[PDB]
């Protein structure tokens, strides 16, 4: 069946290719966190591990809000590791670092992100895309929400 | 009382009239959404029924987000058989189609919403009325979506 | 697959079109009570929406219950404007009444579905069906409930 | 203790017998509806397994019932292999049939057990026994609705 | 507001008085429960305090669901410990029996609401009833199964 | 087995006997309150039935937890329309008066059982009695404030 | 940490400039709906008093949502009573007003706090912050939500 | 699909043997259970009644967990009166014991079904399968549990 | 209505007095401590932000408890900021403090609100009110509890 | 940090001393009670397994709310075998009674507990500390309930 | 500190070995299964939409509990692209495969794990750690009857 | 009644002697984690104070499992201060440490239990008591895992 909502179909492959970059940030900022939180250690362990636990229980929600808005504008969702290492802005972290690295870097992860979000809307200024642009809303106001109490852990 | 949100009576009642067809829209595929879980058959009917159920439920909170809308700017909410076929643009089916026929139809009802919502979003923007955009966002997002999920099924 | 119920088919098909009488009218209850629900005012607004918005609520369960026995029965359920207006008691109101008048209009209207309910045991003492006599009895105690809160507003 | 419920010795040992049927074939039912949902195969499992599991977890709830109003009119309730067996009118499948073939045998294990509760109506247009009436009556009802919702596979 | 669900005043008014003295029976049975519940003493002490319970709560429910269909029927619903005396045929007792005789008692309370339920059907026979006819059903299938679980303690 | 609390058993039997009044104090307000919740009616009635049904919801809790006390203390707890009419100060309300009148009633009543737990404070400072003190004082926390909602409606 | 989320650090303090006179108002009509549920007496008192509660409810997670946005972009959030004071625009009440009046307030309350989002948009049209415009749209859409239910009590 | 777990053909269908004898005896103590719970009299009902309603509520789930193993191990799952009466180890029981002897039947009933599980170890020592052996420890575990609070009561 | 509840009308005026003061010193400490949760940082932002959330969360709840019993006594419950200014005894934080600071001050906070309700009891033993005695006595449970969980952060 | 509270040092110190034997009273009665839950045997097992059950549970959130207040006062709690054998009134039982002396066990134990806590009131009348003596009194109407209800049991 | 585990740091660093292996195959078909969830278009599109959100569900579960018996061995969890692509006996998916060949991917999964699994248990033998081994059970369990229902949907 | 497990009295008397050993140590370590949460101080108090609440939590309902194996295996479970101390391997702590001396000391615990644990095994692997082995193994994954989050504080 066609596919008509307002959108077409060269513009609906430019939208699905910025949010394949979202979710692909997206999807390594969650295995981040992931992965700090089963290994911090130190006196900020209980408190940490529970906080990493929250964003990485919220990431993988927005993961799923990502790739059924590509779903929606017609598209297949990339899901690989492969897929994900070519598309994400995100420096992986392959060593096991100090709390307070483990913090900064999960605060620029979520700066990343938002840099993401940003660059595709002038592609939707053009289209009128407006779900979308509201995905990327969200996706930023949680992330400079998280940012913030990140940071705080280190003024 | 006076009503003094930031729009003018005139404008208040152009907005109040789109949101009357969207409401008219939403409801007729409410009903024709009901109409199919109750009615479907085929080897298809558990999973059919199912969807069309989560679908239906869906479609009756948003039928009262609308009403809400045109309330608060200041106009009474149309609500009648009569009221909902002079507005909807949406085709009524009489009969009992096929299963396919049914997701067919349905993913039209979806994408004829979103060309009602789309229809209203010049008169948000000579105006600013930021409130009904978002309501005309989310409708569009959850349109969008259902669209994707039934037509998988045509694949 | 043929339907060995007890209950031959064109007894059933007497049975659903009553049914489909009392699912019009009950149909078109809620949408009246959903429609006053939206758009009463006046110093009783706070009672009266909270109060129709608990009617139209049962009344969406209602539709369900009684379409699923026409179902049951091996006949389709209608589901369209022009067929619950075909087939309904309940005159609309495409106006906007006083409160008071609200309240009247929906005592008449419970009053209405129980005379539909009370036309169909005549058939139902001629062909034994048990199961739909306790969904008109069901239906016959919840309207005279309702009609009893209602004109309590008026005494 | 005496038991002075107005309906004498002879007449609830009568009940209780027909309700001694209609429990070793509702149990009957309740056990292959279990066998098919563990056993069920083929490209509608997903749909089958969870419908079946709905069936026999209602009529796990069901033999609870009959079984207290058994013991209601003061008698005790059957509850072995033998006492079902002879009292069961719905044989067992003793293999593993097709899906469709385990659809069929469920419709017809609905309308098996319909026919037992009107066995037993005669036994109380007699006497007066309003609630054990009422018990056919729901049983006769979650039957012909599963029998709708299981023979609309079949379309 | 005239009341028109087909029944009718004098009719209304006599079920309305078989009602009352059902409510009447089921209330003082409800404080005879209660009365139990707070002292019973001996070995049996916490079963039958929790058992008791069970049954007092379930009766608090019960009184409510028959003083609304006195109201729905349009007439006022007695409350008073003088109109509850007059129209009830349960014996109080104004002491502390032991456990065993407390059984006793309440089986024999059980007994005598199904008794006065029974009482009014004949008038209902007449009129068709079908809502009171039904909430004498419930209250019947209760207090036949509270007195299979009473009297089991006796044997 | 003797109970060793502290407190003699004439002691005991005195405080028990100032509760005796409480408690029938506390069911006549009950059922009373219970009353009016079924019988009201005029414009008022959503909010009256609704908040009559919060007070009569929380009595039944508080006659469990006075009863409970007398039998903490070792003495029975009255049960019977007898004991309550000889034990009560508050007047059952016989017929149906208007809302307004309903309204004054139950103040009166907050206000007559509030009277009668001050009673028993001079008994409790001869007798340590703490436990019983708090009851009495929580009583008297529900009644004032209830009186507050109360007479509100009337200003 | 420096903070980069695509504004500077200018901007970011204009627009939390902005949120800051938008939380004043938002707990300023907090704290007098809060006021208003506490005083409000007459014939209304139990719909008003019950209204009034869910607006302070919802309004108490507003100003804690509000003021996190203003942490995320950077700076303190105002939290005293000189502060909100100083930036609120709604004029307070010291007395008790009758109820009709308190409900004319809290409609002005309303659409005070619109008036103040509605001067923030231009600010973020010259600096894109789509996560501010969304809170202050969200904002909007309650308070002509709120507007309108209390504006129908006065109709 | 060949199904490739690790386990070969013909010791799967070996295991499946063991396995279907135990879901003979853990379904033949689910019905004699259930039958007991329905039956039992005398001074013990409501904590017999209620001891073997949680008894059989858990076997029931059991019976589940048994025949989801026989699956995955790729064998149907018996499911009918004949392969259970053949399979089991259980004395049947057609009559009604005195609650003592129903009690101690029940012991032996949990020691029987741990005397199957036992003797499927020896075939599981000669065969690597871990799940089975767990299954067949948290049925042991259970029944023993079970074995001393059935036990206890005959102290 | 005239208030009854054995209290003269100054002895009244006086007990709402002081307690309007401990409403206005609860309700700073409130809009304190939910200041502190917006705006600390450092180390333990975490664990201070979620502390003081359950803070001000319980304070919420214990402001509505002083102000109903203010009501119940039959006088306004102030609610401005010039009230709760000219009323209170603690201090206002008007900048941003260190997390230690912020801990001390709530400490302090703690102790001046036991204190105010200390303050009161003089008159409460002069005057007869034991649910107001009551209502003080848990407020100083509460704060010497959170006075302890604050202090123990700080040794 | 200082503790002003308005009770001095040693004062606080002759409290907590009260408490700490409270404190290994009640725990000391925990622990039997979790003892005798495990080892009663007999026909009373399942109502005294779950009977003692319930105390047990309630027992350990009293252990709690005792510990707290003697931190709350400034002063470690107690919790160490030896600490509780040396504070504690009660002995402890080495074997495994019979059921009956179990029960008189129990209600020796909560007359026991209410003992110390009554010990603890003449400081309290000396040296002002409301919130303990509510504590003290909550704790000495648990156990008056506890001890109604154990006793009731040998009557 | 030391870990005094009953496992020395040779044979804890072998099993975490294993068990990282296990990990990245647990993610693999964790994000596998995560994939064909969005991706899975045609006919079963609901029913497989369905049941792998159900198993992706239960395996972001899984990787925590094999992450965190990684952690309680004393080493670090891998977490990134690259260590799960090392260390993965998984097979990636680049493309979108039709329906049947993901159902036969995810079995040839389930199964890869099991392997991974079985391949550990002889380092559990020599050593004895007893709680890794039954994780790997507790995985193998899952994954078998994963493959069941699985395979089942191709017969 | 005898006792027929596959067990004989000899060998299940030596496994409830080696649980009567864990359930003390248990037990020791509960008591201990216990006073910690009350007591800890310093700035860990808030993450410290709930993550012992976290494990006294999980170990009072272990001390319940452990000793119900005992009853199963036909013994009574110890309960009292001198049995614990006597069967105890744990060191008991009867001053208040500084928080790290805490975390260092509950690791010891948790690896105190593991040894107590593993001591048991040699047993029973020359019986075959699996239920027995798994309860084991459950205790040593909670205490293995607890030990890795304390000991991550101290890095």
């Amino acid at each position: 069946m066609e596919i008509n909502i307002g959108i077409g179909e060269q513009d609906r492959a430019a939208i699905a290719e910025g949010l394949s970059r979202l979710l692909a940030d997206t999807y390594t900022l969650y295995l981040k966190t992931h992965n700090f939180h089963w290994n911090v250690t130190g006196p900020m362990f209980n408190t940490l591990h529970l906080m990493f636990e929250g964003q990485y229980t919220e990431l993988a929600v927005a993961v799923d809000d990502i790739a059924e808005r590509i779903r929606a504008l017609g598209f297949p969702a990339p899901g690989t590791y492969a897929a994900y290492a070519r598309l994400s802005s995100i420096k992986e972290e392959e060593g096991v670092p100090e709390a307070e690295e483990m913090i900064r870097q999960l605060v620029q992860g979520q700066e990343a992100v938002v840099r993401t979000a940003r660059s595709i809307f002038p592609l939707l200024d053009k289209v009128s895309d407006e779900p979308t642009a509201d995905l990327l809303t969200q996706r930023m106001q949680v992330h400079e929400k998280t940012a913030w109490m990140l940071r705080s852990l280190l003024a």
